[PDB]
């Protein structure tokens, strides 16, 4: 396809925080996309 | 010769920090030493 590798897929967590009295909710997702096969990929573009 | 005085020892915690996101670990104690009886004690070592 294209370069897609997940590790701890989607995430997050609800976190206090003293000093100011509050809530933090936090979401993270840690993923990296590249690319391979250039054999089945191409693009247009319109100049001369 | 010395002592060392000794109070509420050592311990370990864990601890979560949401601000960098990382998990802490720390570990602490307190007590002092200091020389007592110094009529027990001495040294030797090379002269010059």
């Amino acid at each position: 396809a294209v370069g897609t590798v997940k590790l701890r897929d989607l995430a997050l967590e609800r976190a206090r925080r003293a000093n100011f009295q509050a809530d933090q909710i936090i979401a993270k997702y840690a993923m990296g996309h590249g690319g391979l096969r250039p054999e089945a990929a191409g693009a247009v573009v319109f100049k001369v």
